[PDB]
């Protein structure tokens, strides 16, 4: 088993949602976090922060919640640089098919299990 690349000093998660019908800033919802662009403490505090916010935040509205737009899609780009494996992984799939991993990656951004 080789689960997703755990958040390390060489991990970079970047997710962005687009689609709908009209190009509107509010429909951006972009989130690019690069651990390699911050300090060790900053990373740990960041992960713990967001995670600690989950139980302190509202509830999710199913893998695909209602709203405006006609064609929505999620784009998750996981950039991981290791010794044996050094590359990035981009995934783009419509919201209508957005798996729990996608909806969870944009919300928590942590390995699903």
């Amino acid at each position: 088993m080789k689960p997703l690349p755990v958040l390390n000093q060489d991990t970079v998660i970047e997710l962005a949602r687009e689609g709908g019908f009209a190009f509107i800033p509010k429909l951006a919802g972009q989130r690019r976090i690069a651990l390699a662009d911050i300090t060790p403490e900053q990373r740990q505090r960041l992960n713990q922060l967001l995670n600690q916010t989950l139980p302190y935040a509202q509830e999710e509205g199913q893998p695909d919640s209602p709203g405006s737009g006609d064609q929505r899609y999620f784009r998750v780009q996981i950039s991981y640089y290791s010794q044996t494996l050094r590359s990035e992984i981009v995934l783009l799939i419509p919201e209508t098919s957005a798996p729990q991993a996608l909806v969870d990656l944009w919300k928590t951004g942590q390995v699903d299990e």
